[PDB]
């Protein structure tokens, strides 16, 4: 909850919400726009 990654996401709900680029919980499989368990 207090720690994250890096979300270099350019997902849908990543390129547009940047306020997870330093929280976002997904694992080092989010490379498709339609798997990704981001905080939205
Ligand atoms: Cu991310
Ligand atoms: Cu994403
Ligand atoms: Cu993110
Ligand atoms: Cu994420
Ligand atoms: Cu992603
Ligand atoms: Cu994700
Ligand atoms: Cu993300």
């Amino acid at each position: 909850q207090n720690e994250g990654h890096e979300c270099q996401c350019q997902c849908g709900s990543c390129k547009n919400n940047e306020q997870c680029q330093k929280s976002c919980s997904c694992p080092t499989g989010c490379n498709s726009d339609d798997k990704c368990p981001c905080g939205n």
